[PDB]
């Protein structure tokens, strides 16, 4: 099929309400977690049709996927993907929001950025446990509220694999390299331009434009609101950017 010169995943599927949902992983490692229920979420919507219009519990995902490594001190996405296949995902909200089977634990907070939340700052909770309970006003039980999914992969390092798979599918997890000019990021297209490695960060990439003939990728980040263009961020596409075609994972209901 034809590749449009711009997408975006919220204006396709703009009844799955998660599609456009900035979330917060507060003071805990758990970008892993969050990229994956996040890109979950929506593609639960869009491949049922709107049948499955629901906000997956990062706070499950993170708690209780042993295979998925260290928890708020930072994990893999291929194991996060592979958990929701088998043992599923139940719902949650924000902490704020308090809604669904387990909502999050943790309340909003700048991450390395000016706003209205008070600062994240160096410090991480300890992951919290896994306790397979839903709260006292959702009356469902916990396992009987799991969403699960049907396959996982990664997605080929390839612009084009990419794009088409967005499109068709939904919005992807991916990783990339954190240098420290990313914590900077106020607006624009991101590249690496300063600054030495933080390691890895792991997001939603949602669509793909172009401005001024410079491709990008359209991705949500998970440190609020306040970060960034609300939210969301650009980066440089079609050139491995910090590695961003390179760690694209994904998976189907069907
Ligand atoms: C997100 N909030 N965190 C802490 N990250 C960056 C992660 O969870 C990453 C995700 C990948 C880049 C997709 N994984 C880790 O940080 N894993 C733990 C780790 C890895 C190497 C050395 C120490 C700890």
């Amino acid at each position: 099929v034809e590749i449009p010169s711009s997408f975006d995943s919220r204006k396709k599927w703009p009844r799955c309400k998660s599609i456009a949902t900035i979330r917060d992983q507060s003071r805990c490692g758990s970008c892993w977690a969050f990229g994956a229920v996040e890109a979950m979420s929506d593609r639960s919507c869009i491949q049922s049709g709107g049948k499955q219009n629901v906000e997956l519990s990062a706070v499950d995902l993170l708690s209780c996927c042993e295979s998925c490594g260290l928890g708020c001190e930072g994990g893999i996405l291929g194991p996060a993907w592979d958990y929701w296949v088998k043992e599923g995902i139940v719902t949650g909200s924000s902490k704020e929001n308090h809604a669904g089977c387990e909502p999050y634990p943790f309340p909003k907070c700048e991450h390395h950025t000016k706003g209205k939340y008070p600062p994240c700052g160096s410090k991480i909770y300890k992951t919290p446990r896994c306790k397979q309970t839903c709260q006292k006003k959702y009356k469902t039980p916990y396992t009987q509220d799991k969403h699960r999914g049907k396959s996982s992969y990664n997605v080929k390092n390839d612009e084009k694999a990419i794009q088409k798979e967005i499109m068709k599918y939904g919005p992807v997890e991916a990783g990339f390299t954190v240098y420290e000019d990313f914590l900077n990021y106020k607006s624009g297209i991101y590249k690496h331009i300063t600054g030495e490695t933080l390691g890895g960060h792991a997001i939603r990439i949602i669509g793909w434009g172009v401005e001024n003939k410079a491709p990008y990728w359209l991705i949500a980040n998970s440190w609020n609101e306040d970060w960034g263009e609300n939210g969301y961020f650009r980066i440089v596409r079609g050139r491995d950017e910090c590695s961003i075609e390179s760690e694209v994972t994904a998976g189907r209901i069907n």
